């Protein structure tokens, strides 16, 4: 209330001083957490692709805005802001002259590519809703997600390398699009040849040749929808999780310059895919909208071998370095030698995002791959949460391994005892936020009382999570305390796990639990009610052909 408008000013001010405005606002702050009416910044304009791109032309434009490093070693591309901004520009275009209109959703089925942030910004500067699915998604997965968006459009590519192999993601998105009616936009990411049907399906190098390369950003309003993320759950199959366009980037950006501190002169490498929301805010929306180089990685940390990530941080003097504790621990089983050929001078500062880091992973990250010389800061947020909520500072002394530390200003984070009742000082509890934040997922696409009933109670927004908070105030997250999974830093939810596997004729019932594993986090264990060890390999292989290898069960158990 007081508080209120303290928090509403505090945000105003940010978002004057952190964004561009095409009209400024008119109530910064608006509804609440009784009611999930939140509205930030109602009045005002904006693109997310102009403040991304077009006001860092033309004194940042032969800056480096995009370094990519392919799977294979020798394959390396740099894009400028003056060249990202053209090839958004034109994409805007080829998305319009295939139909695409404001507020159309557009699917998203890329690897890590310049071309998957490139098909983002494009979506965002034409107001279109891109909803980006995780390139390691089945065709099955991709299927029900493109159908749950009702996406007339879908931006896809022939293939991509992950270790050693070639993956075939064109024939997953023709799989996952026969019975629909889409129209794809096709990257070629391989040097060989590929037929597409002419009629619904048009390559991007040849289109990008129709169009201009000049293309007026939409105006915006704040509550426009900006993304649709399609985001496991405690209960049911994964819901598209909504952001809009205003409060999203005013904190992504905010908290990406708060945490990490970039300097126009330094890259900053964050290795989620775009198919997740870490993806959304600290690969592509956060860094580009601060102006700073951002790099993506087509790979995976271990090939050719463990020491492929330093390989990367020296080949291009990445600075900070923004990772998975999953990562973490897989590097750290592979053995300390993996550390030695390389230098990690360029380093100034290390981040753990996605699930708890226990104290040997924390001190194997600072000591070794720091060289001792690095903070850490261990970040705590959600999908729903759109940006960093709690996290260590770079200027903080370095301590507590393991502790989120702080709230970033501007949040108000609380513990909930089990009456319902908001903890004093020490204690633990159920994680909540007191009051709305302008990066705050909006609804679920479809069902605003799924939203309200999933995640609003009693005037709190409940995160999931159990956490402590100690004597100082420091947060210490212990992880979920509902039925939603983290497994090798995937959030995976029961319900399709289980759904996967009852689709199997020989199957009944079926229910899936997370237990303690060292390396995954979590490992998922099953109890299927159908009897060898065969039918434990098909049924392993109907989830991961239902969803992903990640969602593959570690253990089959059957009643
Ligand atoms: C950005 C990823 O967002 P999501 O994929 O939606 O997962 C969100 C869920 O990951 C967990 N988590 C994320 N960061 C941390 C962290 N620093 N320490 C501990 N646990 C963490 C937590 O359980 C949360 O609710």
């Amino acid at each position: 209330t007081a508080t209120e408008e303290y928090l509403s000013e505090f945000w105003s001010e940010i978002a004057a001083q952190t964004i561009d405005w095409i009209q400024p606002w008119s109530i910064t702050l608006q509804g609440g957490l009784h009611k999930g009416d939140v509205k930030w910044f109602q009045g005002g304009l904006l693109n997310v692709s102009a403040n991304c791109l077009d006001r860092h032309l033309p004194h940042k434009a032969n800056q480096t805005a995009i370094i990519w490093e392919g799977d294979d070693e020798n394959q390396n591309k740099t894009l400028t802001f003056a060249q990202l901004y053209s090839e958004v520009c034109k994409m805007s275009n080829v998305l319009k002259s295939l139909n695409v209109r404001r507020g159309d959703t557009v699917g998203i089925y890329l690897p890590m590519i310049p071309e998957a942030a490139i098909a983002m910004l494009a979506c965002a500067r034409i107001g279109a809703i891109h909803t980006v699915v995780f390139a390691g998604f089945s065709a099955h997965a991709l299927q029900q997600r493109l159908i749950a968006s009702s996406c007339k459009c879908l931006i896809t590519a022939d293939a991509f390398q992950r270790g050693g192999k070639t993956i075939p993601l064109k024939k997953q998105a023709d799989e996952a699009s026969v019975d629909l009616n889409i129209t794809k936009l096709v990257v070629k990411n391989s040097n060989a040849p590929t037929a597409l049907n002419k009629n619904k399906e048009h390559w991007w190098h040849e289109l990008k040749q129709t169009v201009s390369d000049q293309c007026t950003p939409e105006p915006m309003n704040t509550e426009d929808p900006l993304f649709i993320l399609y985001t496991s759950g405690s209960t049911g199959q994964p819901k598209g999780v909504v952001h809009t366009t205003g409060g999203y980037l005013v904190q992504a950006a905010y908290t990406h310059q708060l945490i990490f501190a970039c300097q126009d002169n330094e890259v900053f490498w964050c290795t989620a895919d775009v198919g997740w929301i870490t993806g959304h805010s600290y690969v592509v929306y956060g860094p580009l909208c601060n102006g700073i180089t951002t790099l993506m990685f087509e790979g995976i940390p271990t090939w050719p071998d463990a020491a492929r990530n330093w390989r990367i941080i020296d080949k291009h003097q990445v600075n900070v370095f923004y990772t998975a504790p999953t990562a973490i621990r897989s590097l750290m089983r592979a053995g300390d030698q993996w550390l030695n050929s390389s230098s990690r001078s360029s380093l100034r500062l290390l981040g753990s995002v996605g699930e708890p880091i226990n104290p040997e992973a924390w001190n194997w990250y600072h000591q070794k791959v720091g060289q001792g010389k690095c903070p850490i800061v261990d970040t705590w947020w959600q999908t729903e949460t759109g940006a960093i909520m709690i996290s260590p500072r770079a200027s903080d002394e370095v301590i507590k391994p393991g502790s989120a530390r702080k709230p970033i200003p501007g949040i108000v984070p609380l513990l909930l005892n089990e009456q319902g009742h908001e903890i004093n000082g020490a204690g633990e509890g159920l994680l909540a936020i007191k009051y709305p934040w302008p990066s705050m997922a909006r609804t679920i696409a479809g069902d605003h009382q799924r939203y309200c009933n999933t995640y609003l109670s009693n005037g709190y927004y409940i995160t999931g999570d159990g956490a402590k908070r100690d004597e100082d105030g420091d947060y210490w997250i212990t992880g979920r305390i509902d039925d939603v999974l983290n497994v090798s830093g995937h959030r995976l939810g029961t319900a399709e796990i289980e759904s996967a596997l009852v689709s199997h004729p020989k199957v009944a019932e079926a229910g899936v639990v997370g237990i303690p594993h060292d390396l995954k986090g979590q490992a998922i264990f099953a109890y299927v009610i159908l009897p060898d060890a065969e039918l434990q390999t098909e049924l392993m292989e109907r989830v991961k052909d239902q969803i992903s290898a990640i969602a593959k069960p570690d253990v089959i158990q059957f009643a």
